[PDB]
Parts: structure tokens; sequence; C-alpha cells
């Protein structure tokens, strides 16, 4: 038609002129009649083709067929089988037809009694169990539920796999582009005269020169299609952005008590912006550093060497595994499950920060999450929540609490918006004069 999702349960994407197309969003259209590459991602979430895939418009009743028996299976809101209806029987084979004829016309048995008497119900439980499982798989193959993307970039293909929060689990090249012009002869010669493998031929013709860039494009395109489903944006909102916002809020109460309602106010601007983070991407390392340096270069913001390396001590005593399991309590998103590795690095780079005053390594580490394919929202979510967990365990400086309060607002706000650095300098730092 093309089909929305392929046989293999993958969603197709093609990038032409930097623009993304997918059968999920065609458009037959008008005619037309229909583009094989698919339709563009809709700009408006209440366009027909957008709304079509909203959670509330996905089928709850799935028709499946098992050994000739036809079932309609009802699924709940999470696509789990909570109901079944037997909608049709298997065809005779006997001689059952001649027998059924006698049962019907002579003995006046209703049709369903004919089936009982013929053993059609012997394996009824087993069939229903299969039917439900098959319906549950159909639900997982529905576009907003798809996590496997086949992406065509300049005619190379990449399988991109994502988790339920849009993080990239893998990207793998599955096809290369056809040979063009004099590449055909070159290739035929490399194969038959030189005995090169196809992989070595692709290398020699330059096919790998832009492999990193094309893979980034495919990661992005797959994410953008994944992000285009409201079902998916909403899960990220509940499980990631809302949670991170709540954590930033708690800190605002903790630190606000030792630092005034100017910080309470600021903490609430940050939390609000985290909550409304939407389709934004975290600011660059270079930009984030410049905003952080604006705070760190304030003369009114110096903490004692004793204060700093005691704050480092607290980090040193923190068990990374323990902290990660506590993050695990927030939502499914906080158990990749990496996730200890991200905590352990936040631990060791904060130590570096407190000991040396160099916060670069800490900010670089968050950049590297996103370069790895971790979604901006999740990076921000894990960074916030890890820093938060430290801030709430303190215990027991207790004006060094104000120091971490400034620092957290500084590193977190640096990822969101330069106005937070300004806010820190303008209204909470209080220097001379
Ligand atoms: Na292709």
């Amino acid at each position: 038609v093309p089909p929305y999702v392929d046989d293999n349960g993958q969603v197709r994407i093609t990038i032409t002129n930097g623009l993304v197309k997918t059968p999920v969003y065609g458009v037959p259209g008008a005619g037309g009649n229909s583009d094989v590459q698919g339709g563009y991602i809709p700009e408006n979430p209440n366009d027909e083709v957008a709304r079509k895939w909203d959670k509330n418009n996905l089928p709850r009743e799935i028709d499946v067929s098992i050994d000739g028996f036809k079932y309609r299976v009802t699924l709940n809101d999470n696509g789990r089988a909570i109901g079944i209806l037997r909608t049709g029987v298997r065809p005779y084979v006997g001689s059952e037809k001649a027998k059924a004829g006698i049962m019907e016309k002579i003995n006046h048995k209703t049709p369903e009694e004919i089936y009982e008497a013929l053993g059609f119900n012997k394996d009824e439980s087993q069939r229903q169990e299969k039917a439900k499982q098959q319906a549950e798989d159909a639900w997982d193959r529905l576009p907003p539920n798809v996590r496997k993307f086949d992406v065509d970039v300049e005619q190379f293909h990449y399988l991109v796999v994502l988790d339920d929060y849009g993080n990239v689990l893998s990207v793998t090249r599955t096809g290369v582009r056809p040979y063009v012009g004099s590449e055909k002869a070159k290739a035929g010669i490399m194969d038959k005269v030189d005995h090169k493998t196809p992989e070595e031929i692709y290398e020699a013709l330059g096919f790998n020169n832009e492999e990193p860039q094309r893979q980034n494009q495919a990661k992005k395109a797959a994410y953008d299609v994944f992000y285009s489903f409201s079902m998916n944006r909403d899960r990220i909102q509940s499980d990631v952005l809302n949670k991170a916002a709540e954590v930033i809020s708690d800190i605002g109460n903790k630190v606000g008590d030792y630092l005034g309602d100017a910080y309470k106010s600021l903490a609430r601007e940050i939390a609000d912006d985290v909550k409304n983070f939407q389709g934004k991407t975290i600011r660059s390392y270079d930009d984030a550093m410049a905003s952080l340096n604006k705070v760190l270069s304030n003369p009114g913001f110096k903490f004692n060497r004793a204060d700093s390396d005691a704050l480092a001590n607290v980090w040193r005593s923190i068990d990374a595994q323990d902290m990660a399991n506590k993050l695990g309590n927030i939502s499914k998103a906080f158990k990749f499950a990496d996730v200890v590795m991200k905590v352990e690095k936040v631990r060791e780079k904060s130590i570096e920060g407190y000991e040396t005053g160099n916060w670069g390594p800490l900010m670089l580490e968050v950049e590297s999450w996103v370069l790895s394919g971790i979604a901006s929202a999740v990076a921000l979510g894990v960074f916030s929540a890890t820093l938060g967990a430290y801030a709430l365990s303190l215990g027991a400086p207790a004006i060094a609490v104000g120091i971490v309060g400034i620092l957290l607002a500084a590193v977190v706000g640096a990822l969101l918006d330069d106005k937070f650095a300004d806010a820190l300098n303008k209204e909470i730092i209080k220097p001379a004069h």
C-alpha cells in the first residue's frame, strides 16, 4: 500500500533531501495515488494521519485465527489480553459434513452443539492461549509500539533499535548502495581478478567514508519517527520529565531553607523548564561550559578548601550500586539497565570537580551520553536525579548545602538555558556590592 509496518515488524524510513518519509504517514493521497517511500512526519499532532496512531485510536479488538478457528481478542490499555470471543469454527474434514447434516436436520442440534459433539472443543484452552499471545504480538507491531527501524540513507540501509524512551540500543548497516557508473567495472574486476570480498570492495570504493555521518542520520530519523507518536511523548513525560522536575523541586525546598526563597524561586523555574522540555535538545558542551564558567567566575562564589574536599568525601563514601537502585525506584527509565555506569561517572567526576575546581569532565560526560544515542530528556533526567539524590542525602555540612545548591542549579541550568547562570549571579549569589 505500502504497509505501515513490514512483515518483520520493522518500520521503514527513507531520507530524501534531509527530509524523513515513512509508510506510517502516507497518504493515498490523493491520488496521487501513493508514494512508495511513505509520507512526511505530520507537523500538527491533530492531523488525521497523526491522530490515527494516538493510543486511544489503536485497536483493542484483534482478529486472529488458530488451526482454522477464528477469535476476536480484546486487549487492555497496555495491550494485554483480558478477553476473547470465538468468532468462527474450523471447516469440516471428517466425513464430518455428512454427520453434521444428520445432527442438524434429523436430531435438530443447534450448530454449536454439532461442534461440541464432534470434538471441536478438545483443544479449546490451548487455542485461546495461542490466540491471546498472537493478539499481544500484533499490539507490539503497531507503529507507536515499534522499536526496530529500517532506514534508507542515500540507499544504504540501517537497522536502528530503540528502547521505550527513545535511547538508541544499536544501529547496524544491513545493505549498501548500488554501484554507479565506473564503480561497476571496478567492482567486477576487484571481485574476479583480485578476489576481494564485497566488504573490501565497499571500502575501496569509498562506501565507508561517510558511514559515521549516515549512521547519525539514521539514529536521528528513527528517533524522530518514534518521537512523533503521542503514546511515546506521554510515556517520556510521565516517566522522565515529570520525575526530574519533582526532584529539582525537592532540592528547591531543601536548599531554599538554608538559602532563601530566591533560590526556591529559581529552583522552580528550572523544574518548570525541565517539565516542559518537550522536543528540545540539551545545550552543547561548549555552550554549557560558558554558562557554568559565568557562575564559577563570580568572586562572591568561593567555597573553602575544607568545604570542597569534604563534599568530595561524601561522594567517595557513596556506593554507586546503592544509588542506582534508588534511581530505579523513580521509573522504568531509570533502569536501562546500565545505569550504575552513569552514576559511577557522575560520582568520580564530581570528586574531580570538588578536588580540582575543574567541572569540565563532569559536563563532558553528559555530552557523551547524548552522542551515544541517549535521548536528551533521559540524560537530563539521570543527571538531575543523580545530583538530586546526593543533595538530599546531606547530611550534614550545613552551609556546604548552599554550595551544592548553587552548583546543581549551575550545571543543570547550564544544559537548559543561559538565563539560569544570570539568575544565579543576579539574585542568589550576593557579592560585593
Ligand atoms: Na533502498
